[PDB]
């Protein structure tokens, strides 16, 4: 199979004598298939900064094992040449603790695996609007990665009221460092919605979300280059694009 870097890919299997799925060290975590009893899903991400060139993945049976191969390609993605150098920026410890800080709680919630669906169907977009950035756009020195557009931007005026994709609970509610006024929802399975540079804040960390409920008005907070929202979406453990994943996800999962 073939993969882009920074998509998600919907792995299926048979479900009868199935005992996990592993790659080199690490297990993937299973779930049904909604429309077939006799088949599971997997959710299998690749990075888009320094992917491996090909993955093999493994799924163990009583009976027997099931090689799965998967070649990386490189995709399409605009891309300008970078020309100063990340040299390193060096900012105050006050900010870069604050940094570290909001990292850690970020990386202890997105690898909490909840095992059942919080979400109701198929996801919708966050608003009616269109996209002013698209995810993947990099910055390369050497034609090797430095940074990366890692979710995607709607137009929004400051003010604009955004709503869930899909249901789950939230488990960020807050100002950060740099995705300003943010929230997070957890829909199950490992997959995560990201809404950033929010002008308010309408939900609570813990809170029980529906489907099209309003979560906050966008805005400019955290970002540099005026008002707009930031859209993104963690699964697999990695940030992919969000309108890739989100036409496979309802491919599957449209009720
Ligand atoms: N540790 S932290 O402060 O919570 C933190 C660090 C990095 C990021 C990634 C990010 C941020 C903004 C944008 C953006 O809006 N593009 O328009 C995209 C990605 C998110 C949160
Ligand atoms: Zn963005």
């Amino acid at each position: 199979m073939e993969l882009i870097k920074g998509q998600a890919l919907f792995l299926e299997l048979d479900k009868k004598d199935f005992l996990s799925l592993k790659n080199n060290d690490k297990n993937i975590p299973t779930f049904a298939h909604p429309k077939n009893q006799e088949k599971i899903l997997a959710i299998f991400s690749l990075p888009y900064k320094n992917p491996p060139q090909n993955t093999k993945l493994i799924a163990f049976y009583k009976d027997k094992k099931e090689e799965i191969f998967i070649k990386t390609l490189e995709g399409n993605y605009k891309s300008e040449k970078l020309q100063v150098e990340n040299k390193k920026i060096f900012p105050p410890k006050t900010i870069q603790e604050r940094i570290a800080k909001e990292l850690k709680e970020a990386n202890a919630i997105y690898s909490s695996y909840t095992p059942k669906a919080l979400f109701n169907g198929a996801f919708n977009i966050p608003l009616n609007s269109f996209i002013t950035s698209d995810f993947g756009k990099a910055r390369t020195f050497n034609e090797k990665v430095a940074s990366y557009h890692s979710g995607t931007d709607f137009r929004a005026a400051t003010g604009t009221p955004i709503y869930a994709a899909n249901s789950g609970v939230v488990k960020i509610a807050k100002d950060r460092y740099f995705a300003g006024n943010s929230v997070v929802i957890d829909h199950g399975f490992g997959i995560y919605s990201q809404y950033y540079h929010l002008s308010k804040i309408d939900v609570k960390v813990g809170q029980k979300i529906k489907k099209g409920e309003l979560i906050g008005l966008s805005g400019a907070s955290g970002r540099v280059s005026g008002p707009a929202l930031h859209f993104g979406i963690l699964a697999g453990g990695k940030q992919v694009d969000p309108l890739d994943f989100v036409s496979k996800f309802n491919a599957i999962f449209q009720l």
